[PDB]
């Protein structure tokens, strides 16, 4: 339906890819789309970063680019947003009277784990009475078996069944970071898990909406795409529903 979308930035080449891939919608990890012109049908979902991305300014430039936020890009991790939860409750009040649907900051890992940030998050936004529309996720699976998509699904599961608030997964793809360097699945293991997780997540009724990490390989060696050619993980993406 309109579940199929990803993460993307402006190379030579984005609007073909996009609307080459069937996306139904798109984010930057920005407030705006950051120089893409989206093809027709494709809908930008801004995000508030991190901390110093709380403004006026990127506040009002989110609503007008789109009609759903996404909040901080995994507190939880010292590489990324790198707040606390207190700090993210803080700041929610300015996300939440933009007025729009809202998604929790997405945790890197643990977002199942009772006292791990998401939950602090999610118990902490319940006892002030606060807003959260749904949960977006990110998971990188470190097996590159058949075995990856029902493992996928048993995070996303978990999640569903600990706040009961429908699921977005914002960045997935297999992606060993166990080792001193990343580790990525062969081609043909790759297609494979694009095959057999779109298929499980077009079926799975709490998840929303969810993004392969990424379009190009501009981006990341996990990419779609190479300029406006899709790799077979690109043609399974697209073939997907
Ligand atoms: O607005 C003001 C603000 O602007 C910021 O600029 C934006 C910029 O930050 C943003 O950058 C994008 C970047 O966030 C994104 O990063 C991904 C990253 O999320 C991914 O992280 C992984 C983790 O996901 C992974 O988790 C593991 C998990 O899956 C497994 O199940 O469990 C493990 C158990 O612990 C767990 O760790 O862990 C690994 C290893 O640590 C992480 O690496 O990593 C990928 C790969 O490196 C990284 O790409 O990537 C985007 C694509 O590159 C970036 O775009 O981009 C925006 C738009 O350009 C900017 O606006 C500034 O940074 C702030 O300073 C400003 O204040």
């Amino acid at each position: 339906g309109t579940k199929k979308g990803v993460s993307a930035a402006a190379f030579s080449g984005v609007t073909a890819a996009l609307g080459d891939v069937g996306a139904r919608w798109f984010y930057t990890w920005a407030a705006d789309p950051q120089g893409i012109t989206a093809p027709a049908g494709t809908e930008f979902v801004p995000m508030i970063w991190g901390r110093d991305s709380v403004t006026a300014d990127q506040l009002q430039r989110a609503k007008a680019a789109g009609s759903t936020l996404l909040a901080f890009n995994e507190p939880d991790l010292a590489g990324q947003a790198n707040m606390s939860v207190e700090t993210a409750l803080d700041l929610w009040p300015q996300l939440q009277a933009t007025g729009m649907r809202l998604g929790a900051p997405a945790v890197a890992y643990g977002g199942d784990t009772p006292g791990g940030w998401l939950d602090r998050f999610m118990s902490g936004a319940a006892a002030r009475g606060y807003r959260v529309d749904f949960i977006p996720l990110h998971w990188y699976g470190g097996d590159f078996s058949a075995a990856a998509t029902g493992q996928l699904q048993s995070y996303l599961q978990a999640v569903y069944n600990r706040y009961h608030r429908p699921i977005w997964l914002t960045q997935y793809a297999l992606t060993d970071f166990s080792g001193s360097t990343p580790r990525y699945p062969s081609a043909a293991e790759q297609a494979d898990f694009v095959s057999r997780s779109t298929a499980m997540l077009n079926g799975l009724s709490f998840v929303e909406r969810y993004a392969w990490f990424s379009l190009s390989t501009s981006t990341t060696p996990t990419g779609l795409y190479t300029g406006t050619t899709p790799n077979s993980s690109g043609v399974a993406y697209r073939a997907a529903g």
